């Protein structure tokens, strides 16, 4: 068993590399694949840099270089549910786009032509997501996430997502890119991030003061993840 | 004679005609794209249909990247236009491409540009000229300059207006070109963007887009055809 992760800043993937032994580095496209064990498990760990096509490329560059058996991405993200609060974890059910909109064509609305209206994350790797939430004693919430190539800072943007989902409990840059990427090829993913900012008008302050807590706890989890999807 | 020229086009009736015109074809069906590699008058091809859409595009550039190793990229097919002297069926030649849905001003980027990847992406200059001498040649009416791309298609209103206000300087708009641009850049693959205008981006581009898509697809393949051919043997 093989577990991809996939973190889009150096922030975000440098906790989990710093754990990875028997560490090799794969540079390609851009972009970095730290491959080896994480708690004796292996993981190729990519970091893909921001937003959808960084993502895909790099999404693209770890299935076809690695074949992982899943892929969990991890980071930060814009809290959206009124109950999350900073270093939070925001565990997808599905991933869509809040940015896509060929509903001219009658596509609904973030649904691109020739994809699911939104991507499922893996049941399995949900219920083992929670697990781990229930005995690390964390807040978090689980449903829809939405992505876009755009860092959400309240006023028109916010009231855009507010209006297509109102039931999306957070959003970011590069989770459904990637869920995209696995769909296509058909590997299970799961999105496990946590919150370092409210998506509004405080979000830039917010981010700068929380992205450490952030990548902190979204890293611990991913650690206690892999560690039970391969040891129970 | 040992070039390979990458060509990607986004739907089926953008890639149709080129497909059919390809000798010794085969096809390569990979992560939900298909590829058709051999040659286009003697000049050795392959022939992306990458989907519609930024990931789409990124997954199968890479994909054609990766499995092909093409010399350079043509970028194929329709687009919305937006410069003033452009009319349905007019091929747009990009100079460069910028995300137009792109925005991280936030933390101090420009307008459109991802951390990490320069503001825009610039077209190669011999593509670019190749492609200027391909128009004077067939005596086309062409635009040349800065081409935009998102993930929606734009349908006059604010869509429209936001695009012309962040990109005054932009002659067309679409959702594919910047992102092959963007993974071009990242294995250093010279690119160029070679349309042709369906729509002019308005309330009426839905209706505009289903009436000469067709004709956009035949000016924008008959534009690559002599394209591959000019780069190929001069
Ligand atoms: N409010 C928000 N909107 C969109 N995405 C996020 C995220 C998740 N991220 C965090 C990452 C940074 S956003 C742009 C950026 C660039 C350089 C420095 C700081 C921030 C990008 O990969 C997506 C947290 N809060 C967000
Ligand atoms: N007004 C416009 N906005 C954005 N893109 C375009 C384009 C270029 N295209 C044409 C392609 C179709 S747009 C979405 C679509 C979906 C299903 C059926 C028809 C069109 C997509 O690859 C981008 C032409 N006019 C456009």
């Amino acid at each position: 068993m093989k577990i991809g992760i996939i973190g889009a800043m150096e922030e975000e993937v440098t906790l989990l590399r710093d754990k990875i032994e028997n560490r090799q580095t794969i540079s390609l496209g851009g972009c970095e694949i730290y491959t080896g064990q994480l708690n004796g498990t292996e993981v190729a760990l990519l970091k893909s840099g921001i937003g959808k096509v960084a993502a895909a490329l790099g999404a693209t560059l770890l299935l076809e270089h690695c074949k992982p058996d899943v892929i969990i991405n991890t980071g930060s993200a814009g809290g959206l549910a009124p109950t999350l609060k900073v270093g939070d974890i925001v565990v997808s059910d599905e991933a869509r786009y809040h940015d896509a909109d060929v509903t001219a064509f009658g596509y609904e609305y973030g649904q691109l032509p020739g994809c699911p209206a939104g991507f499922k994350a893996d049941d399995k790797l949900i219920a083992a997501a929670e697990a781990c939430i229930a005995e690390l004693n964390l807040n978090a919430v689980r449903g829809l996430i939405v992505s876009g190539d755009a860092f959400i800072n309240g006023s028109v943007g916010l009231a855009k997502i507010r209006h297509n989902f109102p039931q999306a409990i957070a959003v970011e840059m590069e989770a459904t890119a990637i869920a995209h990427v696995c769909h296509n090829f058909n590997v299970p993913f799961v999105v496990v991030r946590a919150i370092s900012d409210v998506a509004d008008q405080q979000s830039h302050l917010s981010f700068d003061e929380f992205l450490a807590v952030a990548a902190k706890q979204s890293s611990l989890m991913v650690e206690s993840l892999v560690q039970k999807l391969a040891h129970g």
